[PDB]
DNA sequence: GCGGACTGCTTACC
């Protein structure tokens, strides 16, 4: 096989590289890397190297890397540009791997681990590591084994060995329900004291040194705790054994510590999740996320965690094993590790650099330029400046019965490729007219020769740009994976349909590739399968869709981040001229097509001057299709699915070609390199046929709800609500309130005013029986100490921060009580006046039951009235007033009758 | 006593 690196580090004049060789075996080499940097040279000096602008450069080979850096410093002191890749690790990877890296992930050692630390006096600070590590479960992806390190003897209690027999048993058997599929993969190692455990773990670590190291909060807790515990007990020299190159770096931010283990790529899964999952969670405990991702139950245990080991060591160890497995399960679904490996090996960077799109792109562009013997520019210092972004239309707050949406494919990257925007493709500038002059095709055509953006920039049309070139490569990967996703999604609905008439028989789920649309044979067979087989296929379909979703939405994130990078001062190719060129072109593009779409629809409908586009954000338009429906009349339709097919055919056969023409014209207007403004229909929304549902509504910018029947070619078996911006979508809104508001919205859009009022009346009556967590608000807890004046709210103290202070005062003096962590999220509850807490609200760590110390008092003093009106009624008022509805039956003259 | 303007903070949408 082809060789591929695992990890790379720069230690002084040495490059330390772990890699897999041609025989598939992991090796480690210390290379005295001789890096090259470049300087401009006279035209007469013959060379093969040029900067991106065509200026010749002479290559300076250096004896070592530290000499190359000192030269950069000198070139600064002289006042001359020092060109080339200054991050020598990247240069090394580029040299050593001069080809598209094909990697075998089975050879890459991925370690999932989690430790347990019993602490009687609150949260065990990793920087201190005062308390013994009494459990470590370490899963090795190569061995496919869970290595369990169990401390039987601790100053906090002596316990018996964990029983794998009891662990396997059902919880109803007094067992721990450790998944049967991993029972045989567990390797249990009890220890009679902490020192022997840690030394054995270190030796274990050396034998099976992690390449990818992950888990939940491993970077903020596990790794630094383990490192500091081993450091405190055995000394710094043995603690460094955690690094295959025996070098670590303690980065301090008081005290807080993030330890850097050279030779290991740490991908904390909480960070992978926060960056790649595109969720915003009320809590980020592994418990909460697992329940959300895997629909598994919360890990139930009786007492407090600080006593769990003493009371139920059996379950303590079992839960530790499960916590490791749950991350693996989440990763099996989300596939963020795979994503990081793909992106990482594609860019030729340290795998952990996937968290930095700038670093990611700097390397991609660098490697692409190195291919053509071209020399990258030196990074420069720039002041941060604001610059304009997208256009968002101000919608008329109202209900909207029939709505079709249209969205541009990969907008900003497409703008980049179309205009050919790149640092080295800048041709010059032109005198700009007001933006609306270009929108209305009134302004003079910017250039006859160059490709233009209405911001004033001109670009060469002939030559290829390294930014368009490399953004196009990644975009193609994105388009491919989105295809698999949508197909999985479409296949999902097919199974959902067949699940309406499940055949009474015993069979097995069909072997199919869900990434591709089911064949007619497959669809025929599906209608004959049982519920068990169908539900299993629906599950695999959804799993395939999620896998496709991760691959596509994150490649989309990467290319959109290339745009964003252009507006970031730390990007080597930062340039507001290009960034604004993109956004301004974007603003034009959207509003140009708004006019075009309006003109076409007035034309084909027969109307004149009517506004068909009711809303738009960046690259989308929402078209009021009431008159398209009415020109045929509701009468001529069999069922709801009929007019959905009608609008589907209409958008596809009539509107899209018109849009294609409208954009193709715009492309000539700007004299762009290549027409890439591809705006396809997205949503088809409307009420059920013959129902009293309103279909949809807008309350303002970025706030709307639609009863969608079809989405990008996916015909749902049951209509799906597309709600944007509204409280139902906000993590800050209580779970039960989201659920209730959503049902309110559903009823408005699908059933009508009478149905809404009915549900509202019922909710108002019964809502006081809702669990306190389900009605608690959520908020991030930033700058608590900023507003902490003697335990009391300082000036301008935010509501939720006030709640935290109230909490701190209530639990003052309990070391065992859970502390609110700065930056993390909290549940927030209003308190009725005269409550013994002394304030109008309270707050506690999210994802947890509030401590038993004060729980019963909080429950008794919750302000349900405030909770209802503030959280439920007020947003519902906004929804209904916008939609011209009432959630309560208004008073009439008819109230004088019986 | 408090509504309106403004600010800080939060979390949405692209
Ligand atoms: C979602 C998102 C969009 N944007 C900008 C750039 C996008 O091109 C533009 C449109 O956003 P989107 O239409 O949401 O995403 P997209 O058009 O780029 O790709 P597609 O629609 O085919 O799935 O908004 C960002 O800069 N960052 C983001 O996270
Ligand atoms: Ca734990
Ligand atoms: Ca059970
Ligand atoms: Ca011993
Ligand atoms: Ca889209
Ligand atoms: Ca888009
Ligand atoms: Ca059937
Ligand atoms: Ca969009
Ligand atoms: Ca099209
Ligand atoms: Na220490
Ligand atoms: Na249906």
């Amino acid at each position: 096989m082809k060789e591929f690196y695992l990890t790379v580090e720069q230690i002084g004049d040495s490059i330390f590289e772990r890699y897999i060789d041609s025989n598939g075996r992991e090796r480690t080499r210390e290379v005295e890397y001789k890096p090259s940097l470049f300087a401009h040279c006279p035209e007469s000096q013959a060379t093969k190297y040029f900067d991106i602008y065509g200026k010749p450069c002479t290559r300076k080979l250096f004896a070592n890397m530290r000499d190359a850096s000192q030269w950069i410093k000198r070139m600064e002191d002289i006042g001359l540009e020092a060109l080339g890749m200054d991050d020598f690790k990247l240069a090394y990877l580029s040299d050593t791997y001069n080809y598209e890296i094909k990697y075998d992930h089975t050879k890459i050692r991925v370690a999932n681990f989690d430790i347990e630390v019993t602490s009687p006096d609150g949260f065990p600070e990793p920087s201190q590591a005062k308390h013994p590590i009494d459990a470590i479960t370490h899963y090795d992806s190569i061995d496919d084994r869970f290595y369990v390190f169990d401390l039987l003897n601790s100053p906090y209690g002596n316990v018996e060995e964990w029983s794998i027999e009891i662990a396997a048993k059902l919880q109803e058997q007094g067992g721990d329900e450790v998944p049967s599929e991993i029972i045989d993969k567990i390797i249990y190692m009890p220890f009679d004291n902490e020192k022997e455990l840690l030394m054995e773990y270190l030796n274990f670590w050396q034998q099976k040194t992690p390449v990818i190291l992950t888990g939940w909060n491993v970077e903020s807790f596990a790794i630094p705790y383990v490192y500091n515990r081993i450091k405190n007990i055995f000394g710094e020299s043995t603690a460094k054994r955690l690094s295959p190159h025996r070098k670590t770096r303690v980065k301090v931010i008081e005290s807080r510590e993030i330890i850097t283990l050279f030779g290991i790529s740490v991908l904390d899964y909480i960070d992978l999740y926060k960056k790649f999952s595109f969720t915003n969670q009320p809590s980020y405990s592994l418990d909460y996320i697992s329940e959300f991702e895997l629909n598994v139950g919360k890990l139930k245990y009786d007492g407090p965690i600080s006593k769990l080991r003493e009371s139920n060591h059996q379950r303590y160890i079992s839960y530790n094993i499960i916590a490791v497995y749950r991350v693996l399960q989440i990763d099996a679904k989300r596939q963020f590790i795979n994503l990081s490996l793909d992106m990482g090996y594609y860019a030729k960077i340290q795998i952990q650099s996937v968290f930095s799109p700038i670093k990611t792109w700097d390397a991609i562009i660098f490697n692409s330029l190195k291919e053509q013997n071209k020399v990258i520019p030196q990074g420069r210092s720039h002041p941060v400046q604001p610059y304009p972004g997208a256009f968002v239309k101000e919608p008329i707050p109202n209900r909207y019965k029939y709505v079709m949406s249209f969205d541009l494919t990969s907008f900003y990257p497409s703008i980049i490729r179309q205009v050919n925007i790149s640092p080295e493709t800048i041709a010059g500038t032109f005198k700009v007219a007001p933006l609306h002059d270009y929108i209305n095709a009134v302004a003079e055509r910017p250039s006859d020769v160059y490709s233009c953006s209405p911001n004033g920039m001109m670009y060469y049309k002939d030559r290829d740009g390294v930014v368009p070139t490399e953004i196009t490569k990644v975009f193609n990967q994105r388009k491919e994976h989105k295809g698999y996703m949508l197909a999985a999604q479409r296949n999902g609905e097919i199974i959902k349909e067949a699940l309406h008439n499940p055949n009474l028989s015993v069979d097995e789920p069909l072997d199919v590739d869900y990434r591709f649309d089911f064949s007619d044979e497959i669809k025929e067979k599906i209608k004959k399968l049982s519920a068990k087989s169908l539900n299993e296929m629906l599950f695999r379909a959804q799993r395939t869709e999620v896998a496709g979703m991760t691959a596509q939405i994150n490649r989309k994130l990467l290319i959109n981040s290339l745009y964003g990078a252009l507006g970031n001062v730390w990007f080597r190719y930062y340039d507001l001229r290009n960034a604004t060129a993109i956004t301004t072109f974007g603003q034009m593009a959207l509003q140009w097509i708004e006019r075009k779409v309006n003109e076409y629809l007035n034309e084909v409908c027969g109307t004149e001057g009517e506004a068909f586009v009711l809303y738009g954000d960046t690259d989308s338009i929402y078209v009021s299709a009431d008159k398209i429906i009415d020109k045929v009349g509701e009468s001529k339709f069999r069922d709801t699915n009929h007019w959905v097919d009608f609008l589907d055919k209409f958008a596809r056969e009539r509107m899209e070609p018109a849009i294609d023409r409208g954009f193709r014209e715009m492309c000539e207007y700007m004299n762009n390199k290549q027409h890439l403004m591809f705006m396809d229909r997205e949503a088809i929304a409307g009420p059920p046929l013959g129902s009293k549902g309103i279909g949809g509504f807008w309350t303002g910018k970025k706030r709307y709800a639609l009863n969608v029947w079809d989405m990008e070619g996916t015909r749902y078996a049951e209509p799906k609500l597309k709600i944007m911006g509204l409280e139902t979508q906000k993590s800050s809104t209580p779970k039960a309130v989201q659920k209730a508001l959503k049902e309110c919205i559903r009823r408005m859009l699908q059933e009508g005013e009478e149905s809404l009022q009915e549900y509202f009346k019922e909710f108002e009556k019964e809502f006081r029986q809702l669990n306190y967590i389900s009605i608690a608000s959520v908020s991030s807890a930033n700058n608590i100490a900023k507003y902490d004046v003697g335990g009391f709210p300082g000036p301008k103290c935010p509501f939720h921060i006030r709640g935290i202070l109230t909490y701190n005062r209530a639990i003052k003096g309990n070391i065992d009580a859970p502390q609110v962590v700065e930056g993390e999220k909290v549940y927030v509850l209003p308190l009725r006046e005269g409550n013994p807490f002394g304030d109008k609200c309270i707050a506690w760590p999210s994802g947890t039951e509030i401590t038993d110390l004060i729980k019963d008092d909080v429950l008794h003093w919750m302000d349900y009235t405030v909770l209802l009106e503030k959280t439920f009624i007020k947003p519902l008022e906004g929804f209904t007033s916008a939609a011209k509805l009432d959630y309560e039956k208004k008073a009439s003259l008819f109230d004088m009758f019986d």
